[PDB]
């Protein structure tokens, strides 16, 4: 059955462009989910977050190491950005995820609630010694939450993600509105 995915973003109060960006891309039973947060706020941050997302999309199915290394190259000379990507291979029942910087990922799975470890750094400026790719098993019903630091780590009550009285689209909007800081850009993806 289809993976339901909701996206929500909101600019920092007073800005007219959101400095965070989201990507959901479906490719032959493999789904990619990404959030980027351009350093700072406003249109220069937005430019960087969108460059990061566009770069990822162009690099899909070359492997996360390559994906993040090209992101870093395309972001040289810009604001820079931090970013997370989850690659969910539903057909083979596997996921991989990695994070450069402070995007937050949580994966609620039949195997347990798993929070992938971020590697410090800023794409475009300081690439980590090496990317730490978390790996796990996926089965239908597992939930993925990704958000920028517009929402504090651990702010979202987990059980809300298993509430199917709201759609994923409705749920990420509620999450962004309840938990999103108004002094920063906010971006959230939920997939289930
Ligand atoms: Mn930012
Ligand atoms: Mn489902
Ligand atoms: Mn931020």
């Amino acid at each position: 059955e289809k993976l339901e995915v909701g996206i929500y973003t909101r600019a920092r109060e007073g800005e007219i462009a959101c400095g965070d960006a989201c990507l959901v891309k479906r490719v032959e039973g493999v789904i990619f989910l990404a959030v980027g947060d351009g350093i700072g706020h406003g249109p220069e941050a937005a430019r960087a977050a969108e460059i990061a997302i566009a770069s990822m999309e162009s690099s899909m199915n070359t492997g996360l190491v390559n994906i993040f290394q090209l992101c870093h190259r395309e972001l040289r000379g810009t604001r820079g950005a931090v970013a997370a990507l989850c690659r969910v291979d539903r057909r083979q029942g596997l996921w991989q995820a990695a994070i450069v910087g402070n995007i937050h990922v949580k994966i609620l799975s039949a195997k347990g609630i798993i929070t992938p470890l971020a590697t410090p750094g800023i794409l475009g400026y300081n690439y980590p010694h090496q990317l730490l790719i978390a790996k796990g098993s996926y089965q239908e019903g597992d939930l993925f939450l990704i958000h920028s630091d517009g929402i504090q780590e651990g702010a979202v009550p987990l059980a809300l993600l298993a509430n199917y009285r709201l759609t994923a689209e409705e749920l990420v909007r509620l999450i962004g509105e309840k938990y999103g800081r108004r002094d920063d850009d906010v971006a959230v993806i939920v997939a289930r």
